[PDB]
């Protein structure tokens, strides 16, 4: 499998992605209710581009974008995760000579809404 | 060994499952009593389907389903774990290019009751 | 080395066992005294049997049994740990496709007394 | 990929670098705002030079410098991170015979400002 | 290197040993003073013997003994650690089929005094 | 690379060394100031010597010494760390049959002053 990130017309080779949602439960089961969603964590090959660092610097800037998972063999876009109005919250560029893709960017954005396959979570 | 998850007539290849129950003890032994049960943790190959994400989005929706463990060599269903009226509590879709099954879904449901081989735990 | 668990006339291939006892010390040495013992942790190949799950469900049921360590080469029973009046306290059945014995049961019982080679600890 | 550190006209072979910025969020998203930036963590082959130890000793001394990431194959400077008025905050020289580059220096500096590709963070 | 434990005329093949002493410091250096010593941690191949379990059961019983480190090649006793009036404080017999020496005993004794090469620590 | 410890005219083959200094920062950067230094952690092949254990026993005894890092290929002393008036604070002799250098001594001394290449930190 192979995926990509798309922001501001710029595409980033994505090493790792994750996004999670959760509601608390009371006692056993007994969902407390209320839900948290919209935080997405990405790791990117840093390239020579500086654009992701500037977004972190910019702060209040909110953007839209999509995470597209492509089937390993086949070109066509098995699934795409779209986020709207996401703010840069944390950022870290790390170089490790020790292995593999030494220079990577790892950051977390907080989106107003994420959506996928007709599923929606808005804050 | 190989297992599967069955929900809403949809079958998911299951990488990891677990479900645990516990009662507290007082001093040594001296079970405090009261028991917790019904939480099940599953990890699934994500496919192109989006159905599990929507359930998390849906929130209050409760479902039934079964986890069926099939003997490695043989087709027939060594054991099946059935849950009734389970609510989506936590969900996380994670992509890791690093190894093996890169795209997986890891979630936890809280069932009103689980049952297996005549054994029962209801909340 | 190879060991087995014996409960209710049923024998379980045991992957891991442990049982520990401890008394607190005051300052350096200066045993506080009072002792804790009787908790035993076991991991079992799950088979198609459901019996251990039902015991956890049953709760208050106390049983007797023995853990028998057999010398690797030789049939004869190097040592046997016997417990009396043990209550099911925690239980977890876990499936991991990742390696080795994928389907295992891991549980902890709290015994009124354990004994071995003339040694005794009763609560 | 290969990088270097430049301080006081002295160049250090850099094994690991990292620098991170973060702002807190309130509830979900809801950035608390306020931001932290300017801390950089570096690991260096110790050589026979003692200069980095003296800076830690010196304490209040602030310096400028740059971290330059060079493309693996090619000489030219894919990206450079520049910091101004950075103070030595933590330092540790560690020798481990166990593997690889046994003698390394690991330290963290706190810069008044970092900048890269037109992006800026000042305190 | 190879070592052994000697208690009650019984010798135990020892896999791991450790014993540590410490005094607290105030601010930087500035030893707070007061010292802790005399606790020894050992891991033993369990054999068919039950003697170590009974000592834990016995509780208040204090014993003497020695830990003797023998040079790998040569018979003669490079160093020996002797303890006097040690009380059984913690004990755990653990079986792990996963590797190496599956059946081991891991316990900690609290000695009134340890001594080695003319060095002494008494409580 | 290879290093050695020198105390009381006795030389110890050193497996691991480390020494670190740090000052706290307020908010971002904003060094709180005040500094901690002088603690050195060493791991040594235990030999048949008992001298390091006695120093721990002795307690209040302060010593001087040096840690000398020798270039792997070449005899000459790439760098040497010298400490004056250091007190034995923690000590642990550990035997592990599992690998490599089974019998080692790991201890931490607190020096009044450390110095290296004209750099100085005194308490």
């Amino acid at each position: 499998f192979l995926t990509s990130l798309t922001v501001a017309g710029k595409d980033y080779k994505v090493l790792n992605v994750s996004y999670d949602l959760a509601q608390e439960t009371d006692a056993s089961g007994r969902p407390s209710t209320v839900t948290r969603g919209g935080r997405i964590m990405i790791e990117v090959e840093s390239t020579g581009s500086t654009e992701l660092f500037e977004w972190m610097t910019n702060n209040f800037e909110r953007k839209d974008g999509s995470v597209k998972f492509i089937k390993r063999d086949s070109n066509a876009t098995l699934k795409e995760l779209k986020f709207t109005e996401a703010y840069m919250v944390k950022y870290k560029e790390n170089f490790d000579h020790n292995s593999e893709n030494p220079l990577t960017e790892t950051f977390m954005i907080s989106a107003r809404k994420i959506s996928m396959g007709g599923g929606e979570f808005d804050n």
